[PDB]
């Protein structure tokens, strides 16, 4: 089997990307945020306390005849970002773009912060980290790509994000029409329970490529670009009048700048991230002050290859019995 759903960007600045997915009987479609830096598919519901809903769709379970209680199991998960969420669990039928998994475990939100509260666009987040990161609470679930896997034509997913455009996620085969030249695999960590990978390096608009090892994560549910200390300072340097804002939380740019583009290495293969890419507009409205798409690592305790660099790439998630990622220029 295969499966193939269109993604598409939640505002003009790319801050997340919603893919549509079937879950239940009768079909109820909520708009999903993929992650490939988490393992839970948790969704806002009938059971979410009501004030913490705000325009969102909901799943009732109730409503659907597919639909089980997995009894006595929770849920509870914190994000990188401070957001979090917690519930119980169902069993349903999921489907994304025509690819239909029995049985998935369906993670019902009693209660969710304010960032989801306040971000009427999301409708719940479908985990495509390992599934050694679930947090169902006694029996850990697996994801819907793991639950697929064995379905599938390859046992892939692939991961075309737009630039303030929408894009695809497809499962089970490679899209060969979807990316220019060849694709450079390369190695996978799976300790940390994440899409783990190491950078061979970097460049900073038409500079010389910089030869280092940058180890850090594939993952569609962060916004940036998150990389270490030297490398971001060595980026914003090239920037007139960029600075690390202690008060915004981060390099911020004048908005009159015109952006260099930042390379990273993929094995001997190189991905180019147009300058374009990292403007993330005012600070506030109306402000002169932009926010940049390249920030430090430094504090998260890890390096982030979020959207901005994976919107510039074809990316393979390959979960083959050795797991690997590849990486295409589109």
């Amino acid at each position: 089997s295969t499966g193939s759903a269109t993604t598409t960007p939640i505002d003009s600045l790319d801050d997340a990307y919603i893919t549509p997915v079937q879950i239940g009987t009768p079909a109820q479609t909520l708009n999903l945020d993929f992650d490939t830096g988490s393992s839970d598919l948790w969704v806002f519901s009938s059971e979410t306390t009501a004030s913490e809903v705000d325009g969102q769709t909901i799943y009732t379970p109730s409503k659907s005849t597919t639909a089980k209680l997995l009894s006595g199991a929770t849920w509870s998960i914190s994000y990188g970002d401070g957001s979090s969420s917690s519930g119980d669990v169902y069993t349903d039928t999921v489907s994304v773009g025509g690819l239909t998994v029995t049985g998935q475990a369906v993670e019902s939100a009693k209660k969710v912060s304010s960032s989801f509260t306040e971000d009427s666009t999301i409708d719940g987040l479908l985990g495509l980290a390992f599934s050694t990161l679930n947090t169902v609470s006694p029996t850990q679930q697996k994801t819907f790509f793991d639950n697929a896997k064995a379905s599938l034509d390859s046992p892939v997913f692939t991961a075309d994000l737009g630039y303030h455009a929408p894009g695809t996620y497809n499962f089970g085969f490679i899209d060969t029409t979807a990316y220019t030249g060849s694709i450079t695999y390369t190695a996978v960590s799976t300790k940390q329970g994440f899409w783990e990978w190491t950078s061979t390096g970097y460049a900073v608009g038409s500079g010389t490529f910089k030869s280092t090892s940058i180890d850090g994560i594939a993952d569609t549910g962060t916004t940036l670009l998150y990389l270490p200390a030297t490398v971001v300072s060595a980026y914003w340097a090239q920037v007139s009048g960029a600075k690390s804002s202690s008060s915004v939380g981060g390099y911020v740019f004048p908005c009159s700048a015109t952006l260099p583009s930042f390379t990273f290495g993929v094995g001997s293969a190189r991905i180019v991230i147009p300058g374009d890419y990292i403007d993330f507009g005012p600070i506030s409205t109306g402000s002169s002050s932009c926010f940049g798409g390249i920030q430090s690592s430094a504090g998260i305790g890890i390096n982030i290859f979020g959207d901005v660099a994976l919107k510039a790439a074809f990316v393979v998630f390959n979960g083959a019995t050795t797991p690997t990622l590849g990486f295409a220029s589109k």
